[PDB]
């Protein structure tokens, strides 16, 4: 699990190893403009990995401008950690992972745990020299888009990962409400411990199970952005290591405002 996760104890221990470098990514910089780990950077989620016009994330060139600008490597291991429940830092996992970025983790229970053990935060700005990264084509193997979303309706697992009642059709969100036909429920939440940290293998294979993921079959997770569901995505195909997995990021504000899409109520 190192290979993708790391614990509060690694990171206190590495705040300052060779080619390690910790990116606090969050909805805003403002809880990160207060205080962060020692060190770390910071990605605005909105402004930075956003197209400010098209509906979509950065692509390829403009993503190796951002890092290049905040000073990361191809070569650096990093390491990611958030407040919201770590589910921007997990969206920013997949974009690394989308990316090509082979040596990336999460920090486990992100800026939640490290709070609650109490570990020292630095109220001080951090610059890094700007570098050189280039990243990869995207790998659209961890990726799905409405159409092949469509296509994958009786095919393949459909994890949604919304609120029980978004699911059944009972509330529209926070277009058209109910879920894709044949999907499953699994609120990102249940994944999750309290102080923060994923649970444990044992733990998440039963909960999938019990909800009804097909092993048979390959899978997608949807939320209504991709946020929540980049969470699940990442305990589905990195910690219990199924091998095809997508994030849905058009997710139900896409899918549920599609003409002519099917769409099932009830729980």
């Amino acid at each position: 699990r190192c290979d993708v996760l790391v614990s509060a104890d690694w990171a206190e221990s590495n705040l300052h190893a060779p080619k390690v470098v910790f990116v606090e990514v969050d909805e805003d910089t403002s809880a990160y403009d207060r205080d962060h780990i020692a060190g770390a950077i910071k990605l605005d989620w909105r402004t930075d990995l956003q197209d400010p016009v098209k509906r979509d994330f950065v692509d390829a060139q403009q993503f190796s401008k951002l890092l290049s600008e905040r000073g990361i490597a191809n070569e650096d291991t990093v390491i990611l950690y958030g407040g919201n429940n770590n589910w921007f830092a997990a969206y920013a996992y997949w974009y690394f992972k989308l990316y090509g970025h082979e040596k990336v983790k999460l920090l486990d229970g992100g800026r939640k745990k490290w709070e609650l053990d109490g570990r020292p935060l630095s109220s001080d700005p951090v610059s890094r020299p700007v570098t050189s990264y280039t990243a990869s084509p995207p790998d659209n193997t961890i990726r799905a888009f409405r159409d092949e979303v469509l296509a994958a309706i009786n095919v393949k697992n459909l994890i949604d990962v919304r609120s029980p009642d978004e699911f059944s059709g009972k509330i529209l969100a926070p277009q058209r409400p109910g879920h894709i036909p044949g999907a499953i429920n699994v609120p990102w939440s249940r994944a999750a411990n309290e102080d923060g940290t994923f649970k444990s293998d044992e733990e998440l294979a039963k909960l999938y199970a019990d909800a009804g993921l097909d092993n048979s079959k390959e899978t997608i997770a949807y939320c209504r952005i991709g946020e929540r569901s980049s969470h699940t995505w990442f305990v589905l195909r990195e910690l219990l290591g199924h091998q095809n997995v997508k994030n849905y990021d058009g997710s139900w504000t896409e899918y549920g405002s599609l003409v002519g899409a099917p769409i099932e109520l009830g729980s």
